[PDB]
């Protein structure tokens, strides 16, 4: 039989860890170097004679 | 009589002038690198046993 292998490996490397920062739904706005708000828009009007 | 003196200068510099980027409401906004926005607060609480 084709059995899953899986290879020894390493204690985890802190260094190797992001998802701390990005588990949660408001971290993914806490990761946002800007957040959209309202007055950030600016519609275009093309106006006829 | 003590006047009022007024010395002759140069054409004015492009260089010089800033004020064109924030003279309504609306620019001193668009002037801030980050806007403060409410899932930006954090509130400590203090729990008694």
């Amino acid at each position: 039989m084709h059995t899953a292998e899986f290879l020894e490996t390493e204690p985890t490397e802190i260094s190797s860890v992001l998802a701390g920062g990005y588990n949660h739904p408001l971290l993914r706005q806490w990761q946002s170097e800007r957040q959209l708000t309202k007055n950030m828009l600016i519609f275009p009007l093309f106006i006829s004679d």
